[PDB]
């Protein structure tokens, strides 16, 4: 769905065809848009057209630009190189005011995530936004570099995560436990099917509990715990739950057990969507929670500015022997990644 959006004084409108674009590891979909000027307007002026990738947190308030690419499109300067189907079309349907303007990103960025604190958190509002702007500027004898409000527009875009051609290893885990005054194991192997999972995508975590114990296992939970990071201004630490499953199953002592739960991560399994990692407005609805944060190799983390990242978590719930106060909790985890599917 082509969309536009125009100045306030009419003189710089701008045209992009899509307001997702699409980030698979392997590349990141380039914004390539157009901008219709009014000659009569933009006469003795100049036109840019800008794309920034800036974190924010937050009256207190940090911003850093993670990014930043800026070209001018009006007068032409004749670098603009080869134009799309969509810049064509566009060209060729509104007229001869309108000049291309194609901005790539980087492979150091992030992915669009927000965040919003929730009563029980100290940390403050942040996240990682997208913002193409478009823009008149001009001087005079007076002032110099004068930009008026007047001849800008500005349009927030999304930089969606989806799965590269490749995956990671099987996810494995192994946790082995002895309890006080006795030396009898109770071992617990947990597999998942695969490392990458996409957003609705059922996760089947297996799980084999070996209880050479004189305990009884009364429960096994499995959660997929999201685990969010903010790694610039302020060190804030998240863990929350997005989905759970109970066994409906015990595990007596001296006996084994594997069994399979399947566990669907998602936004709408809770109404509450504060203190989660998001991939856009807290109140819109298409929102989801963030994609797993890809750091490419050699690449410092706090560039990223929100790490996130996701994981299975099985905790045992083991009975209390005779003289024993309370049952006992152990528990595991196994990490993977969810983002979208492959393009």
């Amino acid at each position: 769905v082509i969309f536009k959006k125009i100045s306030r004084d009419k003189s710089v409108t701008i045209y992009l065809g899509k307001r997702d674009y699409i980030d698979h590891v392997e590349r990141v979909e380039p914004v390539d848009g157009v901008v219709l000027v009014d000659p009569e307007l933009v006469k003795g002026k100049r036109v840019y057209v800008s794309l920034t990738c800036a974190f924010r947190y937050g009256g207190l308030s940090f911003r850093r630009d993670l990014y930043f690419s800026q070209v001018q499109v009006f007068p032409p300067v004749g670098a603009s190189g080869a134009t799309t189907r969509l810049q064509e079309s566009l060209i060729k349907k509104l007229g001869a005011n309108t000049y291309p303007f194609l901005l790539t990103f980087p492979d150091y960025l992030p992915c669009s995530v927000m965040l919003q604190p929730a009563p029980q958190d100290v940390g403050k509002s942040c996240g990682v936004d997208f913002e193409i702007k478009a823009f008149a500027t001009h001087s005079t004898d007076v002032e110099e570099d004068k930009i008026p409000k007047k001849s800008s527009v500005r349009l927030l875009i999304e930089k969606v995560q989806h799965a590269p051609r490749d995956m990671g290893p099987q996810p494995r885990a192994e946790a082995s436990w002895q309890f006080f005054m006795s030396d009898k194991p109770l071992r617990l192997a947990v597999s998942l099917s695969k490392e990458i999972y996409y957003h609705g995508e059922p996760i089947p975590v297996t799980v084999a509990v070996t209880n050479s114990t004189e305990k009884t296992v009364k429960k096994i939970k499995v959660l997929v715990e999201q685990v969010t990071n903010v790694v610039l201004y302020s060190s804030d630490y998240y863990i929350k739950t997005v989905a759970a499953e109970e066994a409906q199953e015990k595990v007596p002592p001296n006996s084994s057990l594997t069994k399979t739960l399947t566990l669907v991560p998602l936004l709408a399994n809770n109404r509450e969507r504060r203190g989660i990692a998001l991939d856009g407005k807290i109140k819109h609805e298409d929102t989801n929670l963030a994609s797993s944060t890809i750091i490419k190799e050699g690449i410092d983390k706090t560039v990223m500015g929100i790490l996130v990242s996701y994981q299975i978590k099985v905790k045992l719930t083991v009975s209390g022997l005779l003289g024993e106060l309370t049952s006992s909790e152990v528990a595991t985890e196994v990490p993977f990644r969810l983002m979208h599917p492959q393009p």
